[PDB]
């Protein structure tokens, strides 16, 4: 009922601490392992405890990444500790994360059952914060590789979004291959569908574009149970990829024949009330050619998010906007001059 | 109510004729298009009509393949015709197939939802016929590439199984590249998960192995929404692949690290009392090394199907089994001496 473990502070001094927690229950299963909710005894603060198999023979990459990340739009690591668990003779890594009450997946499914779509102000807020989180991790060469609604945590009251799951995350290095089989069905970049191993951080931009399109639409834009089926849905919207485009995605694939279809114009993909700036942003995210896609920071600076930089912007609930403009040098490092757009006059 | 088209027979002279049908209704969707049931006015016979967009550029390969195939365990293409459809000025190919009332998918789910398993006699009947269809197409060098319960049709009362959807099927040629992104989630050989463009007909055997497993087990054996999750599940059963096994699947993956995990003995994967020869056949289909997997024809000859060769065997409904032993020469061509096992005494 009250459990006590010795744990290391996620960030801060490397000094072990006694940590007591109660009201423990399973909130999720998965290929990774188990997620638990619990309450810290000292503070009363809720946490989420992600428990995963530890590879006995090399240090855990997820832990390593999560210990260097510090950002308002990434879920915080409070503590970690090793333990035994279900399977015999295994050591488990336990990541003690700040609890967050909702996910983008769950909110999006709430409006879908009400035959409604998320109000656009929320879509700007959440997508803006996702892009800021990607700008941050990308500035360290870290690619998330599994951007999807389930991994986007929301606090509905504050409209703050936090990026979870660094279980697939990896620092990408040019000339060093990467497994092609990361990323979840609907959110996978074409280069990944094509089994590329030399892909870039722009795979997260594609994933992010799929999420935005999906919030606008009320359903996934590129569904399918096979790669073929996904490609067809992609080709239906984007049109047939040229050979030049294919060579940039996976050069092994340039001589394959593809379904011959004309690009279905973007304005008719989305609902009539969809804002045209949103449609423009989707088109600049969901590009075949990886380097033609907006960077996260450029995405942040897109006109769709202008309403966020309006000093007179309020949320529906009445509350002010969360922190959107406290950008660090690290965050801006890919394109410092973009600060002139991203940090509006009323915040300098 | 009555629709009249000009259609060409699936087989025989390219002689377009008037074909009238009625009692038209939708029984399916997909990336491909839509599926209809209908009734042929002349004969009263039921058909399914697969409607798909046509490429005025290049020939339809699905059509080409289905015109050539003649086999008791492959759905017969009765007619094809061109039409107007969804997109305004676009040409649709309509494949008119023999109606079959059920699928393995539906049957398996019926049982699944009731927390029961298919009786093994039915697992024998269906999997044997599946392997027979595979031996036949493979003998022409044609790989299906999308084996899964939804593509397996059956008549409940005769117990006959027929293999549908040749939309992904291709004649494979060694050393010539193929798209890796075919085959539906759960049924995909690990070489496809690794994005191999170089692969063989043995991907169908892996898939078939996944169907056998799924019917014994009551759920898919390697679920997951990412390739990584699929692979975790695979390794938990098969154990970590050796460097050599990896090289046989995709040599570009040899230098990546994999979870160090011990094989789960195969007997403890399935519920107790699961026939041991069902388990043995599974272990010879679901092999990392693609060349180590049984051929379809070897699969048919496996002891798991001995009961089918019994002169006294009957279906549960009391009728005789369908025709299981009337092999052609083409069918036996991969390994003709296997006829000794495959055609039992009472059938010669
Ligand atoms: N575990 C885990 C996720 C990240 C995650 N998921 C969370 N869910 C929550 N809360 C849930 C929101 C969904 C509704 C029930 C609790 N809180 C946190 N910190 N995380 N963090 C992963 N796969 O890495
Ligand atoms: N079209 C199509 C499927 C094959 C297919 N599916 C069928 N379903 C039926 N009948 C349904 C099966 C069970 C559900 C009711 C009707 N009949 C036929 N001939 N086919 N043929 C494909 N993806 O190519
Ligand atoms: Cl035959
Ligand atoms: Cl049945
Ligand atoms: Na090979």
């Amino acid at each position: 009922k009250v459990t006590t473990v010795v744990a290391t502070p996620g960030q801060g001094p490397d000094r072990p601490q006694e940590v007591s927690y109660t009201d423990t229950k399973v909130i999720g299963n998965g290929s990774f392992g188990v997620v638990y909710q619990a309450k810290l005894c000292d503070s009363g603060e809720l946490v989420a405890i992600k428990k995963v198999l530890q590879d006995k023979r090399f240090k855990n990459r997820e832990l390593q990444i999560m210990r260097k990340l510090d950002h308002c739009n990434i879920v915080r690591l409070r503590y970690f500790f090793y333990s035994s668990g279900e399977k015999k003779d295994e050591v488990y890594l336990n990541l003690v994360l700040d609890y967050v009450p909702e996910t983008v997946y769950r909110v999006a499914r709430h409006y879908s059952r009400a035959k409604q779509t998320l109000p656009v102000i929320y879509v700007k807020l959440y997508m803006y914060q996702l892009f800021r989180s990607l700008a941050y991790i990308h500035s360290f060469g870290i690619c998330h590789r599994d951007i999807k609604p389930q991994n986007l945590l929301l606090d509905p009251d504050t409209a703050v979004l936090k990026l979870c799951d660094f279980g697939s995350a990896k620092q990408l290095v040019r000339g060093e291959p990467n497994v092609s089989y990361i990323c979840s069905r609907y959110y996978r970049a074409p280069e990944l569908i094509f089994g590329a191993t030399d892909y870039t951080s722009s795979i997260d931009v594609w994933s992010a574009g799929c999420v935005l399109a999906e919030l606008l639409l009320g359903q996934p834009i590129f569904p399918g149970d096979s790669g073929v089926d996904q490609l067809v849905e992609i080709i239906k919207v984007l049109g047939t990829p040229t050979r030049e485009q294919i060579r940039e995605m996976n050069p092994n694939y340039t001589e394959f024949k593809f379904p011959q279809i004309k690009a279905h114009p973007w304005t008719k993909v989305f609902r009539p009330r969809t804002p045209p700036e949103a449609i423009a942003l989707c088109s600049r995210l969901l590009e075949y050619t990886p380097t033609a896609r907006l960077t996260p920071l450029e995405a942040c600076a897109h006109s769709f998010f202008d309403e966020l930089r309006d000093p007179n912007v309020k949320l529906p609930n009445g509350r002010d906007t969360p922190a959107l403009f406290n950008f660090t040098t690290q965050e801006l490092s890919s394109n410092p001059p973009l600060a002139t757009i991203l940090i509006p006059p009323h915040a300098r």
